[PDB]
């Protein structure tokens, strides 16, 4: 039952048991540290995205408002559609009737010159 | 026994107090950081809350725009079909002005001989 | 009061306290540069942030400015909607008008004609005489 | 040997703590690396959120501006057809100044003879 | 004897210390040498946005003054609006009248026509 | 005796490895942690992008039908300036026309203006 | 005690070879650094260098604008005179308008009248 | 042949090689550290610009599209140039003309005047009659 | 002297052996790291780069456009300076046909008395 | 001249050696490994940054070209606001048009009830 080895086994015992519990502190404090980076890391975070979520509820209403905006766009191209379908006969017509306001200007014009000798004649008879 | 178990523990009471020590040295320096990062943090997202509110009352303002914008645009609807009608009743009338046209074309070249012979006179 | 003892109780402490002074200085030093890397962050991040900051100000009065001006364009609309339906009145009211114009372009038309056989025959009744 | 064991013990006794020292650190490495995971994930759920609620709102509107660009592309054609049709139209026009400008100058002789006819009868009256 | 010891040991010891003191002077030395780095990075990074800083200001003045007076005409548009919806209406009281004219002259027309004719025919 | 330093050394460089294999083995489960982490997270970010991929790419090709037929319209309007263009010179020389036709119509008015004189005088 | 110098100078040995080393590692530390700091600056001037040049160009192209949005503003000034310049005209034709209406009425009852007597014509003539 | 020697060469033995195969061990757990982490980090990037590479063929015949109608623009703005031209001419003429009217309108309201004389002349002598 | 020198020069060479295959281990482990971040820059600015001839010529046409803007815009200056004199002549115009509309009105006043006394008889 | 201990400072020496050498190793890898990232991270930014300064030049030519027509438009906008006032001008004439034509309405109403009196009065003495 050896003393003096006994008492080596009192101190490695010591030496051991304050390496243990030195490796613990450090481990807590590891932990601890990277306790305070997530939080932080959260907090950083949260304080990032809190204008963008506001803003979400706003920018969904007014999607939903362009939607119905440029569904009634749509509606009106169709009209305008039909309306240049329409004005394209009226412009056919129109053009028709130029080229028969063509003819009756040269006439106009030969008639306009022939009243030109009857006043001419006029003017000479009265002197 | 004593004074060996002394010299020991004198040895690892030091070990301790500079594992301690260092400890808290590493604490307080992460302490130093997250505080650093957090204010950077703010600092930079002042902007973006502060412009908020502003982005959020112009934004309601536009929603009203764009729906009386979907208003007027229905109204034109309307007045397309209004005038889709109007058209057809004109293309009808200028139909009926070529034949006008016409006939007063014959009616000037008549007027034209007549003009002539009156001119003898 | 063995002399052994003793004397290694000296040496042993003379380890003991460079190794303390020694972490102690290191300590230091690791303070020292962390604090030196926390001011440039921040500086940096002022500097950064400088402009937007500047901007704040102009930016909340014109975006205070465009709603006043949305708003009315809001307005304008309105008014543009009561028009449109005046207008969708008005054009109703000519495409009526139009189609009696039609019958009445036709009428002119045989007014025209008979004219026609009315010069002719004015015509004939000069060469006659 | 039986006293060797002694001296085996000691040494077994520094071996055992080294490695539940060892395992301590490992299990601590574990720890904050799940901590950083979960962190990690959580900074990107709420990074993401708000791209992902405004997603479904910016495909309908998409969907919607799809159906109006079409609409505007049947439009352009119809305006093609409108523009020929108003080629046409100025070109029977055009024909008509020409034609409109020899008359002009005929209505003005005319002009002419009459202003010649009212001069005569204002002579004829005065004197 | 052991003196000589305690000489042995004060030369390590101090050679201990020495190395960490050329090893921290190392670490703050280039702790130095990265901050330096850095800020003057951010520097030239930021130059730019410095020197514009200015003009966005003055120009975004401009646009108030002008996004103003375009208030202040929208107002006017509205009021001319108006005005003109009165016009429309009463040019739409104007078209049925005339509507109504439109179907004497007509009917008169007509007549002239058989008044021609008869002309003709004797 | 010997033999039991080949026991105590082997006790120590086993326990040696045997902690060397532990923490490797640690090592290894916090990297694929990590990875796992970081590909999760790409996905989580490219999820939206990824779902608007075609929505984009329709919209895309929408929007070239259109332009192609804006640059057929371009062409037609280009047509018709020239059209207009003759429409225009014609009609400048109708006014300059226009404009002696003017002058003789005043004339016209003047000498008029003497007759109903004259007539009122007499 | 000239022999322990011995064992003093073994020691000598092998603290200066620990100094030398720890030297070298540091000189290498310091040379890392320098590599490092290089490194960062020009990567950093060869991303600026971009924004840098097209400064002077956005800065005049900005006064430009400043130049033509203030030009915008006065245009805008005289369109809103214009505006009320032309909501008297069209105060004056609205009213313009109602008095056209009564004399569209008149003139129907004189067309009417017309009628009657063209038909009373017409009757003579026929009988 | 010394046994002291030979068997601390044994037990030396056993030391460098148990450190050896831990360093060896140490080494390929590193490596395949590092492919894990680059292996991600090239799936990574692959899965992050999927979206860009894939709209690219869109984006480029789109830019095709709108080169070609931008310089169709610019050929309008051409033809819109000369149109602005001939306008101007037109537009000069017009000016003259409408001073040759302004003299007409003066001429004409003196005739008014002389035909309100003459309706008052006439209506005169209707009363004394 | 010479076994103990060895046993020592074998503690050294395995020390130097272990070192060696470190520093081997650490360079492959930079060259894979190397490789990866250029690959990622490539792919990354695969796009971009791919873009960038396009972005050229549609810039230049774009250049080519903004220029014949600006001739327009020259032009458009002449034709308001025109009209500036169109309009000042037609307000001129405008006035001396508000004299003439007041004639007028008198004149068909005194018609109005003039049908008046011709409606007895 | 102590053979043994010349012995010691001969095994010791290799030692001390062995460390340096070994230490230089390190450094020289370290270097090495410096060396490689930072010519990776060079090459990696000018391969980033390539894109952007092909650009540039075509941006500047842009905007000198957008300068010169924003100008232009400035120009225009001050010729338009003499136009606006040259209009107002027009429109003020034209208001006192339409009121003097409101005044000549009601005249031109008066004369046509008349002449229905007139017409009515020829149609019973035809009659």
């Amino acid at each position: 039952v050896d003393a003096g080895f006994e008492n080596q086994k009192e101190l490695t015992k010591m030496q051991l048991d304050n390496q243990k519990e030195i490796a613990e502190m450090q481990n807590e404090t590891q932990k601890e540290i990277a306790g305070i980076q997530s939080a932080t890391s959260r907090q950083n975070t949260k304080d990032q995205v809190y204008a963008q979520n506001e803003m979400l509820a706003y920018q969904q209403k007014e999607s939903t408002a362009r939607v119905a905006s440029i569904m009634e766009n749509t509606n009106l191209s169709k009209q305008q559609q039909v309306s240049e379908i329409m004005r394209q006969m009226l412009t056919q017509a129109q053009t028709a009737g130029q080229y028969f306001t063509n003819d009756q200007i040269k006439e106009m014009t030969r008639k306009v010159s022939a009243e030109v000798d009857l006043v001419h004649q006029q003017t000479q008879n009265q002197r």
